């Protein structure tokens, strides 16, 4: 994952958010 500004997807977070995300898969 990775965390900007209070974007912050975990590492193994894998699913949907919304556009333009979509679905978001970040292992890492």
């Amino acid at each position: 994952g990775f965390c900007w500004h209070h974007s912050c997807v975990p590492s193994g977070t894998c699913a949907d958010f919304p556009w333009p995300l979509g679905h978001q898969c970040f292992p890492d």
